[PDB]
C-alpha cells in the first residue's frame, strides 16, 4: 500500500531535550526510552 503517516508527540521521564540530543548525535550515555503520549 502506502506509508501511513503518523505524528507522535513523545515525552521522556527525564530531560527530554538532552535525551533527544544524545539520540541524534549517536551518543552512548544519555539516551532513555521514549513514551508516545498522543498520536
Amino acid at each position: 500500500g502506502t506509508p501511513v503517516e503518523v505524528t507522535a508527540l513523545y515525552a521522556t521521564d527525564g530531560c527530554v531535550i538532552t535525551s533527544s540530543i544524545a539520540l541524534l548525535t549517536n551518543s552512548l550515555l544519555g539516551a532513555e526510552p521514549v513514551y508516545i503520549f498522543s498520536y
